[PDB]
């Protein structure tokens, strides 16, 4: 798989974000994209990096050959930008085996993604 | 498939909704569930009744051998309720396929978390 250097214009764009409760361990993992399109999947037992990882690959199932992805997660980006063979995250492989599967994907780090927000710290 | 009747013990319930825009045929169809699972989905060139069909599709094709629906139409109440074979809609086919893999399913009709879905669905209609 190749990552886009620039936004595909006309894909659809995914605000991806996770959220995770440090003593409940509960969380939820959800997206809303330009088009309306939207998502929410409350998970348990799971981290925030989880569920940013959880993210990324709701996104990556919902999606469409050529994707445009925005996450405000250094962890998740990190990890996708190295392009890994394998990795010992179940998780991860899954997400690594549904980018190989697109024709185009962009990614881009980001400090609306404040619409996914308020919608993931239920 | 058969109907339950009564509200499955143990089973996530799921309410669905759907929504178009009558000039330009631009709808909306979703869920929003008790356990906090939700989707909204943008629909091209639809009916007020294709939304709400595309709903209940939606939380059959996201849930599990156990489902309980809980829907505002009476349109689809009553297709699902005559437990059809085959129908001239593929839409409708669909669903048909999807109850049929169901272990247990009770479907109802209201006229709470109902008005949850409302509003996102009704979000651009």
């Amino acid at each position: 798989y190749q990552l886009e250097k620039e936004p595909i214009v006309g894909a659809e764009t995914f605000y991806v974000d996770g959220a995770a409760n440090r003593e409940t361990k509960l969380g939820k993992a959800g997206y809303v994209t330009n088009k309306g399109r939207q998502k929410v999947v409350p998970l348990t037992n799971t981290t925030n990096q989880k569920t940013e990882l959880q993210a990324i690959y709701l996104a990556l199932q919902d999606s469409g050959l050529e994707v445009n992805i925005v996450t405000d997660s250094q962890y998740a980006l990190g990890i996708i930008q190295a392009q890994p063979d394998k990795s010992e995250s179940e998780l991860v492989n899954q997400i690594i085996e549904q980018l190989i599967k697109k024709e185009k994907v962009y990614l881009a780090w980001v400090p609306g993604n404040e619409q996914v927000d308020k919608l993931v710290s239920a």
